DNA sequence: TAGTTATGAAAA
DNA sequence: TGCAGTTTTCATAACTA
DNA sequence: TAGTTATGAAAAC
DNA sequence: TGCAGTTTTCATAACTA
DNA sequence: TAGTTATGAAAA
DNA sequence: TGCAGTTTTCATAACTA
DNA sequence: TAGTTATGAAAAC
DNA sequence: TGCAGTTTTCATAACTA
């Protein structure tokens, strides 16, 4: 049902009221695939109704995110920062226009990345669009903000579109060698090296590699076909030559038998559960450091960008890049064409004539 | 004039029916009329939509409009009339809540209707119903206005519509077999030359069905063994496609001789015995007949499936999606990707980049 | 100064009132370079003020167009057709929305080309945008139509963007031969053949060729540089090998001495004035007919499209096409890339493998 | 809050001054702050624009903002303050007509101001003044609102702004001479290695001035004799450019050794003796010094002129405007065309298409 | 035969 | 990641000079 | 003959 | 980066000392 | 020297 | 044909540890 | 040791 | 054809039988 735009005497509390509604609305629409316990999310749902303060909204949203409802983080923090802006420094909610929002973005996201700025703007757009569709007074009249925020700097594409940090061909080989060269304890060496090499050789995402199942591995003519579970019982596939991981895979599978592994996980901690992104990052980063390859990004996804880049350099096949990386949009795949050596060569070689 | 108060009738059902008619009429003036032969048929539909005060009238007139060439009206008419049926039935059967006034029509109500009337339908069809509903209430929001110049705001924004299937294209080998089957399958002497030329042109160019059926001889330009064909495409988008002459030279000359005995109209390349353009129904049955004969039946079995096959082969040989985009007449890579199918086995081309 | 939106009791006359203002406004802003007598235009200016009927507006606009104010034709006829639509079949000007305009476009432009439809729409957009900026009542309040007409079919680019009718390489040669092969009287043969060949060899526009001056011809190393006067004392240049027109040029220049030529015109009628587009068209068309090359377009501009096309086929230089044809926008030059044989070949030749 | 009635002050001059301040303040929050070192300087400007009630204050604060990194504010400030001067002077000197109330500010008035204050200015500058004025009254139209929620509408839409000059680029031969002059001209041992490397990189890549001055060593990647350079460009647009190593290898190694003696900050490739990035002023004077020495002075004599020279040469060798578009970091062919200059003599390449 | 309308559905 | 929304074909049923 | 003016329509900038 | 907006030709009628 | 701010103007 | 409008460089003047 | 959870921030879809 | 909008990782803190 719709509520009047101004139900409370205090516009600050009234703003908090609409934010709580919007956040609860998003909690029901956003993906809950990473949610381990749906009961916790169900608790968060009604808690967003009984929440009457900024601290409570933040507390619940953190609880929901930590439960597996990850998407809520992109909306919660920015909007609650706006409530702080609106509360500190204005009699009505109608005073809120794009000019006020511009001032808010400047003050709160001024020292933040352009990508973060966009997240704040998108969060604002969603909130006031939600308000525009859910408000209606006793006189059956609705107030329409119609906020679009088009005049804000660095909000469109190509603005702050930082080309993905990655390794080239030579740097990748040095990283591969560094995996086997860096020291690791006997308890984790086989598992960790296998995990990171699979990521390097496939461009697999972090959570994709961490949730890999053994039954999804198929070996045919020296080639592994690895199935990766996606959204809604959907599977995507990647391929990997056996000789890259063959001896290392067998070594880990033997050790794995001494682990209390659950749910047919290929990789797991000592408790048998899937490894975290935190552990995977630190294991990847220390190798990056050891290889003297430290840069703007030093995680597993940086390796993912490296594979995509290498693949285009070697094949110049846009769709092959899409299908291998698992891109839903060719816009994403087209990003890696910006590193096309053969294309860059055409321009740089004009001086040789 | 074109603006009316939201509720003019005591009957919300009749009033909802009223707005639907107004919206569909607006669409008959705003949607493409390129396929319309006689514009007078459109004007008749425009007037008949005004005098319409029932569901049967609206359906008959919109069908009349579609059959006259205004093809786009078919996507809006039926879904809205099904909602009017839903609203009308609910108001009579369930005397409660929203169905007492169209002011109480909201997102929850539209969601239930889509859940009831689009049960065993594809996601694409469900998407069509949704877009239709959104358009109707967008029109009402813009066009409703009382005596005091005050309007009611719906602001309805429905959320997006969230096993493996058979192939929707012929691969390289299957394409070769289809081409052979075109010649191998039996056709009467009266139609064999014309029909073979028609289908083959479609195969080698990726031409849409209507684009092929409306080919004029003046659309062809021969130079150094190459036919440059000008195509008035979907949405009246023009593009040029090339067809090597050796693919159709003997077949074209054979049909053109037969064509002299036809009372051809509008300089059409292909025509029936009456001289008029062939229909999609005939083309489909002719194509499916060959597909079935070659044992190549799959998810789609029409000329459009051959269009998929063309784009897939084109990218397979050139690895250039822009080139596909040019040949098919698209504006973006995403749309061309729909026709460009990727064989999963080609993933080993990605796995082998490390060995080089 | 601004006027109230509704100054008259009759909305029909009030609409006619705004149209007359808009047309007069355009007559002052539109280019008057083709105007032979500025006095006639000055007369049309005040006549648009004293005009109190549709017939008078049409009469004046025709007068203005025939005087050299060509651009007025694109606005006059469509808007007066709208007044007819509004008068026939509504108490106020406020009733006019994009829904009414959609009905008007369907009824009046239904049997017309998509390009003509766009001209009607553009004319409407200008009128109601002009009204939005020039209306204000006694209460200092303005009514804003804000008409954009985005939901109308075939209004954007790529919609009805008919690829320019033209001749290919072989057809061009046959046309060139046909110029010398077709029969012409001794009084006009040298002049006409020279005129048409210059157009063919340069892709020059009709009015460009008709207004050519002798002083703008420069011969250097067997190559003619021809200057073409553009807008505001601006000149563009084309080049032409002498051997194409050398003997034919000298022949006409001798005959030209028996003409009372004015203003250093290269081509002229018997009265010494510049030839018309009408005469040039008929002379070009009859050759097209004679060559068996008749098609969708059979004028001098069709030859212009042919040159642009041939130039790209031979050079594949987009900027060269722009500079040779005199395009202000590369959007125009890029049109001829759609006929790129080498590009089309890449797709058609997939069956040969 | 951000909305105020159109006329709050009895003095229309003070009131016009008031709206200008509000508009410029909004621009300080909406324009790019990527060049701003200390964001606190921006916040100071924001507060000082509120307490400002005069022209001198607005100018000082906007200058302070520009000098702090908010470069875009310079295009709006001066033209509007010149209009405020025009309005203020006219109201005092000519006690008549529009200058009694800012409600009477219209198109005719703005046209006269542009005619008076932009006499001896370029068309581009005139265009800047126009855009500034349009932005101001667009802001006022959106932000004015009385106690009765009623607003005044300006709806001001100014019409567009309607001998031969010296070259604005170096051709192929001149480029070669410039490169020679870089080495031939005399520089002190302290700056010769650094300055030569800087300018040469600009020449061979078409890099913008600030893009070059802000180069980090981590931006360079060497592979098979090729340097791939990542550039954070204008409008924070990222692009990669390639530079063959043999052009700068000996010069780069020479400077890097000197660089070890510098207190370099932020891993900058080029820096002054303080370790901070070099200024556009220094770069310009260094470039113009070489140009003048080579006798190549023309319409433009800065590093941007070299950027023109790069694009012109690039298209001359490749005939690919998209390639130019990629190297320069543009979104359209029209913008790249600005840098791509066409030699009129090449028209004979068009005249010779008939002879083939 | 040799094709045509008409149409709810499914894309493009 | 996937729409905005207009404009086509699918895939038959029913029919005939 | 050898051209013109006038014009709705259709582009071409 | 497409658009709104401006400028020109199409293509034929109806002439004419 | 070896560079820096500051700035009205002119583009991009 | 050429903008919408934000974000840069031009091209000096004036100055100095 | 060998990993975890929590988190503002920054992307990556 | 860019977007609004959704989903995921970065990268570090603070732990701990
Ligand atoms: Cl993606
Ligand atoms: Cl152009």
């Amino acid at each position: 049902m719709k509520h009047p735009l101004e139900e409370l005497k205090d516009p600050t509390e009234n703003l908090l009221l609409w934010i709580g509604r919007f956040l609860r609305y998003k909690c029901t629409s956003l993906s809950n695939s990473q949610v381990k316990d749906q009961n916790k999310v169900f608790e968060c749902l009604n808690e967003l109704n009984q929440a009457c303060s900024s601290s409570q909204l933040e507390k619940v949203c953190k609880k929901a995110r930590n439960a597996g409802l990850l998407g809520i983080n992109t909306y919660a923090l920015p909007l609650l920062k706006f409530h702080e802006y609106f509360s500190k420094a204005f009699n009505s909610l109608k005073n809120i226009d794009e000019v006020m929002l511009a001032e808010f973005l400047s003050v709160y996201t001024g020292g933040l990345s352009l990508a973060t700025k966009k997240n704040y703007r998108i969060a604002l757009l969603g909130l006031f669009s939600y308000i525009d569709k859910q408000n209606q007074d006793e006189n059956e009249k609705s107030y329409i903000y119609n906020i679009t925020l088009k005049n804000i700097s660095g909000v469109n594409q190509s603005a702050g579109n930082k080309l993905p940090t990655h390794l080239n061909n030579e740097e990748l080989e040095k990283f591969l060698e560094s995996i086997d060269k860096i020291e690791m304890s006997a308890k984790v060496r086989a598992r960790n090296r296998l995990l990171i090499k699979i990521i390097v050789f496939t461009g697999m995402r972090s959570n994709e590699a961490l949730q890999l199942k053994i039954k999804d591995f198929t070996l045919e003519n020296g080639c592994y076909t690895i199935l990766i579970k996606g959204k809604g019982d959907k599977y995507r596939a990647v391929m990997l030559k056996a000789f890259h991981i063959e001896s290392l895979l067998k070594e880990w599978l033997i050790e794995r038998e001494l682990y209390p592994v659950k749910n047919d996980l290929l990789f797991c901690n000592q408790k048998g559960s899937a490894l975290t992104q935190a552990y995977l990052y630190k294991q990847v980063e220390r190798i990056i450091n050891f290889a003297g390859l430290r840069r703007e990004k030093n995680g597993a996804h940086m390796l993912r960008h490296s594979f995509a880049t290498l693949l285009y350099q070697k094949r110049h096949d846009l769709i092959l890049v899409q299908e291998a990386l698992g891109h839903a949009s060719l816009n994403t795949s087209r990003i890696y064409t910006h590193f096309d050596k053969q294309r860059l060569e055409e321009a740089a070689s004009i001086w040789e004539e």
